[PDB]
């Protein structure tokens, strides 16, 4: 499909997040590398600011769908890797529930032979001795299910799905995201139809890492549109 051929064998990643939640500013550096035809991602976090102000799986989906592996008959669904290289604009407002809301806008292009992801995080509302200024969610991940479809209008796409926090009380924290994906250059001939993106991520620490950081292993594959 367009722009898959740049996803070939392993690609160097860099991620960069400059965030202010409630008025705590910081920034997260990540590095690492993805295997799209695997649908595999590995990456390293580290807060340069020091302590992160929020919970670290709060950031998991802020911190590049375009590593998605698209089943052979799913290919040209794929607008992530059509977007490339120019990149896509991806926004977000992330509703926690019964708490605060993030405000994200980030892109995702090539420099040189490496796929970055610059963002921009805004965090506004969150409640004190909440499940996120509280610290109370557990540092783990669910598998989740990103559901996709077309925006004709801004000749890109949309995407809704709900994360599932664990809170360390047993009790589940939601966050409610609302996505949209925007090509800064050619995007592909036909927007794609309907479908999602199956997500499961492994969150790790490197005991050898003094700073605050998150190391992520993420598998993401892309259904709902059968074989013919």
């Amino acid at each position: 499909s367009k722009g898959e051929e740049l996803f070939t064998g392993v690609v160097p990643i860099l991620v960069e997040l400059d965030g202010d939640v409630n008025g705590h500013k910081f920034s997260v550096r990540g590095e690492g590398e993805g295997d799209a035809t695997n649908g595999k991602l590995t990456l390293k976090f580290i807060c340069t600011t020091g302590k992160l102000p929020v919970p670290w799986p709060t950031l998991v989906t802020t911190l590049v769908q375009c590593f998605s592996r698209y089943p052979d008959h799913m290919k040209r669904h794929d607008f992530f890797k059509s977007a490339m290289p120019e990149g896509y604009v991806q926004e977000r407002t992330i509703s926690f529930k019964d708490d605060g809301t993030y405000k994200t806008r980030a892109e995702v292009k090539f420099e040189g032979d490496t796929l970055v992801n610059r963002i921009e995080l805004k965090g506004i509302d969150f409640k004190e001795d909440g499940n996120i200024l509280g610290h109370k969610l557990e540092y783990n991940f669910n598998s989740h299910n990103v559901y996709i479809t077309a925006d004709k209008q801004k000749n890109g796409i949309k995407a809704n799905f709900k994360i599932r926090h664990n809170v360390e009380d047993g009790s589940v924290q939601l966050a409610d995201h609302y996505q949209q994906n925007t090509p800064i250059g050619d995007g592909p001939v036909l927007l794609p139809d309907n479908h999602y993106l199956s997500t499961q991520s492994v969150l790790s620490k490197d005991p050898n890492e003094k700073r605050d950081h998150m190391v992520l292993l993420e598998f993401v594959t892309a259904a709902g549109i059968t074989h013919g």
